[PDB]
């Protein structure tokens, strides 16, 4: 990084790329004080700060490689910028700062993309994105009745901002990346022309900056920073988890859903513990061990399942409800955060109360680990679960680690994928168990070896439905998480929202074009269509099966890549046409790897689907074999069975592609 | 008011009572700079600041009753404050100044009342009150449908703070009431337990204080400031002002309604410039002439009218369409507000657009005094008009008078207010002529002699029905506006909520114990129920008219003590029980005058209703002549044709009371 004197003050760049500009008219710096509010509900968070001072710090003293700002010549200074290599290092010197906003130079036809995984918006230039891991919302969209009604029954509907996996990374069509070293609370501020502005409710530690001559080669090096994922087991690509949470008749289900021809990888039960009834529906009983009432001979079940070539999959979250046996050991052993009295601090997740295991003890984090991950889930016999939650943490509560639940919220998810991390590697089944997460930030690339886009209403809709998805793997994937994925059906249905045959289809069409296939009963399993329960849904579910086990030679290729390169395995078109400017925000379609391009069918009663068909090549439609010219809009016939997917004329697996027709 | 020096800074106070407390640490002033949108749609605004700097004053240098502020010691100063009077003075030092804020001490108990007229919360303790005239949302509570369908379908739900008529004024519970001398934004910040927070997108002239030993007499002191209505004219108290839009079918609908026994004091046709039938509802042409086609024999209906007894009333506001022929006339004076190229600025009312007529042009003032209100209103015949709108000047549109439309926009009514005022003197017809308004700034007060709520839904609903009229009345009366008034039945019909005989009937009963009864077709009349249409309500309708009539003698005092002291009609309750803690708040009942207290059903399937008796007398119930003591919670029973009504048994006006009784049996 080149700092540079100007008429009236400095710039930082990387390259030829101008980054911070600076002169006392024309600040880079705002220094201040808020009173935030932060009030939960159910993972829910009403936000609002009260900001009493923001200041330009218009005054830059330099000396060598450290810059000295001051809000005006003469007044004490405020902040200290150090460039060390690839970072801007921040020092306060004003104790009472606990806001800072910084501006970076922006071009007017910019995209910026990351965030984390973003849900609504890919390309996020134009709209302010808060970054602080919370329930993502149902709807999303204050325009829809789902929404409307979520906010008047449970302030659950959020907006297009809100997710369970914020990060404060952003990749520019600039071609630098830029990455806040803070788990703070913090928002980018897209809405200005000639300037990206970041808030920050803290000064973080430092800020760093990547470079490269493609995206390509920026994400290779993010995904070096924050840590690559294992290659995916090999029994992954064996076909579909199946997700049926019915107890022991779950077996004769999955017997059914076999009969069809259906190719199955695994049986994930996330009942393994036993059900709660709620007003939300078939919740799960949080008590991290088989429930014998549930599951008699689950052990044994997990034995014949094995010798079937099917593992067993069940479900875990970082919490534990007052009326479960762990909650007294774990209460006893002094392994919850407290409240301002020092008792249990008790959660409301919704008509029940649970404790929150406190990470930053490490006590708590190794038995959690041991006893629970390690004894209760793999010794057992678990080849993998749903890692859930990590979004829950109120900033009213106490942490063993004395630091601030501000700065703890943030963390959580990185924290709860190092203890998922852990106990897999006490059993050395690192790249072989497979469990996954919702919730994330900064490090959880490191630990997590697939993300899943947690919960979708069963629906169509433009903000919480089936396309949200696309948005969720192109995002994260930019961030380094190689491998996405998400329930078939979608989960949510509330207010008598309920899946149609043609939703599980359309979800399925793009599920097998992803690196795991998975379904979920979901929170009302009686009230809505399960793959098994329409001959016509289970008949197309057997197919795109057995079109993913066919593809899994071009799959263990891209697992292979995101090993070696760290590009994930669902990439934006602009990672590979930089120079056609149609690619940039095109957030519904993805390259499943290099060679084949996906464009899912997201809306009711499509019989169509057009897309921009990208390069100077030619690409062949999967199903017909007919071949299409780069560099234009298309339309295709897409009836049940047949999404548009194509894969490249010059493929070195046209031969396997030829196949799948 | 004095200053006083302490350790660390000063304080400013009034008598016993701090208001300003300044020191480095715990600062009273900040100032900065703000970048904001502020995007119309048919008079909704959607507004959102983005502010650069807020930076605390923390240096201030005393010199006699003046203080000089900057940010630091050393630094540039940026804002002078003089104290004159009962008035502190502001002076921008620095020009880049948008963005004032203000801290004044409060106690943690501490009410607010005020800030215009006010929908929802009487009491503004606890909340933030943004201050610019708008359309005041349909629902206006984001957690009901007919909001949410708002908001979808045209941006028109709003809030609890949106209102056609804010002030920057409080009163306190202290004893003293604020006022800030600006027309830009602002908002009241009233969240903290310790300090209001005053915002101003501008460096106010002055904030000008009020103190006394009673409520009564700070009011007294705002109206004398702010300036007094005339007195009621007398035609008012013959009965109701019957609002038809009907056209020619409107006077054999009077005639019914007559028929009945119904007092009449008027008939108000909004439709007398002819109807602009839609879709979407039956809206007026908005071109300010007779319509010969929808009433073509209006002067003569007019005239036989006033040998009955009975007044006619329009409808005027300040926008011209393009379809009309008064549109062109005013184009080619140049009376019209421009866009940045210098073109007439139309705007989207919905349906139509519409030049808005530039009051800030002398000119174009007195032509529409001179032509529309006095020879096309005044000299027709009218004795009275709905003069409404005065809430949508965008603030992209250029002024004659060279002012941001930024400062004109809040004007905006007190200017249209004055050009009604002064049509109205022109033909010497000042307290005999009745306009009324639903916008409303600073200054309104000297120019309307009537105010009137606005649009509520045709519900019963908390924060668009018939009960946030009684919050109306009671905070633009604290402001100097002795006499509010309501549509019976509401207004807006929308997203199929229509009337009930019900709702007509609680309405009615509510509006005979307020200075005017005025029905309204509203915005879709064939969707609705109107008060000739049922023979129970229409029954009701004629009985609430006769104790109207027969209370005439006991307004008629309430509107001298308006002109001699100030105070409104309706009252809050703690401006006469200053001792009783549970008054403080209270914005389901008002004193109608001294003697009478009035709690409106505001619920539909209510029979009973429950409210706060205050004093240590007795108050007699108005329609059994049983005694209740004050002092305590009382239920009674609330039927049909009997609302909450009582009055203090020492009353001068016993007698009168005392009939209404009889008339009601
Ligand atoms: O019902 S339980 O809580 O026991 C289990 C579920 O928990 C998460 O969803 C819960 C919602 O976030 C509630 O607001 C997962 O996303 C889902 O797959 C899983 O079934
Ligand atoms: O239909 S018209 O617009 O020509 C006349 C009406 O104008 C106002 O209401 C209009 C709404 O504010 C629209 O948003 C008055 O309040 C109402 O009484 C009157 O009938």
């Amino acid at each position: 990084m080149h700092f540079e004197t100007t008429k009236d003050g400095f710039t930082i760049a990387i390259g030829n790329r101008i980054i911070l500009s600076h002169s006392p008219d024309k600040p880079a710096f705002f220094a201040g004080f808020g009173e935030e509010r932060m009030d939960m509900y159910r993972g829910n968070f009403d936000i609002e700060d009260y900001v009493i001072e923001r200041t330009a710090l218009r005054h830059a003293e330099v000396s060598g490689d450290s810059v000295t700002l001051s809000s005006a010549p003469g007044q004490a200074p405020r902040l200290r910028l150090t460039l060390d290599g690839n970072a801007i290092r921040l020092t306060a010197l004003d104790e009472t700062i606990n806001r800072l906003w910084l501006r970076v130079v922006a071009e007017t036809d910019e995209h910026v993309w990351g965030g984390g995984e973003q849900m609504s918006y890919f390309d996020m230039r134009g709209r302010r994105f808060p970054l602080w891991t919370s329930e993502p919302g149902v709807g999303r969209d204050k325009t829809t009745e789902i929404t409307f009604k979520s906010d008047v029954s449970g302030k659950a509907g959020g907006d297009y901002y809100n997710t369970n996996y914020p990060q404060p990374t952003w990749l520019s069509s600039r071609k630098y990346a830029l990455h806040v070293e803070t788990s703070a609370y913090s928002v980018f501020d897209f809405r200005n022309g000639d300037f990206h502005e970041i808030e920050i409710w803290a000064v973080p530690e430092k800020i760093e900056f990547f470079a490269g001559d493609s995206f390509a080669d920026i994400v290779s090096a993010l995904s070096l920073h924050f840590g690559r994922q294992p290659e995916l087991p090999d029994w992954v690509y064996n076909g579909a988890i199946i997700g049926l949470k019915d107890g022991v008749n779950s077996f004769a289900r999955l017997e059914k859903i076999r009969a069809a021809g259906t190719k199955v990888s695994g049986l994930w039960c996330e009942d393994w513990v036993g059900l709660r009834q709620t007003s939300f529906g078939a919740r799960l009983f949080w008590d991290w061990q088989a429930n014998d009432t549930r599951y008699p001979h689950l052990r044994q079940k997990i034995a014949e399942l094995a010798d079937q070539g099917i593992r067993f999959l069940g479900y875990v979250n970082p919490y534990l409800c007052v009326d479960g046996p762990l909650f007294p050991v774990a209460e006893s052993a002094g392994y919850f955060a407290t409240d301002v009295d020092g008792k249990t601090a008790l959660v409301d997740f919704g008509e029940f109360d649970c404790g929150v295991v406190d990470f930053t003890n490490p006590a708590a984090a190794d038995w959690f680990a041991a006893a629970i991950i390690g004894k209760n889930m793999l010794d057992f016999g678990l080849s993998g679960w749903m890692a859930d939650f990590g979004e829950y943490l109120p900033i009213d509560i106490k942490l063993s680690n004395g630091v601030d639940a501000k700065l703890m919220h943030n963390a959580w998810p990185t924290l709860w994928a190092e203890v998922n991390a852990k106990g897999v590697e006490s059993r050395g089944k690192t790249g072989e168990a497979l469990f996954f997460m919702r919730a994330g930030f900064t490090g959880v690339q490191a630990h997590c070896p697939l993300i899943w886009g947690g919960n979708q209403s069963v629906d169509f809709s433009r903000h919480d439905g089936l396309v949200t998805v696309i948005c969720g793997a192109l995002s994260s994937g930019l961030m380094g998480n190689a491998y996405h994925h998400s329930d078939i059906g979608g989960y949510t249905s509330l207010f008598g929202n309920v899946r149609t045959a043609e939703l599980i289809m359309r979800w399925t069409e793009m599920a097998a074009f992803t690196p795991v296939m998975r379904t979920h009963e979901g929170n009302r399993p009686r009230d809505n269509l399960q793959i098994d329960q329409d001959e016509t849904v289970l008949a197309h579910f057997a197919r795109m099966t057995a079109i993913y086990v066919a593809l899994a030679p071009y799959l263990k290729s891209l697992s292979a890549e995101a090993a070696k390169t760290g590009l994930p395995v669902q990439r934006p078109l602009f990672l590979h046409y930089e120079n056609e400017p149609q690619t940039y925000a095109v957030q519904d379609c993805y390259l499943y790897g290099a060679d084949m391009l996906v464009a899912p069918v997201w809306k009711a009663g499509e019989t169509q689907r057009s897309l921009y068909l990208p390069g100077h090549g030619e690409w062949v439609h999967l199903w017909s074999g007919k071949r299409h010219a780069g560099g234009r809009d298309i339309t295709v016939e897409t009836p049940l069975g047949e999404p548009a997917v194509f894969y490249r004329a010059d493929s070195s697996h046209h031969r396997l592609f030829e196949q799948l027709r």
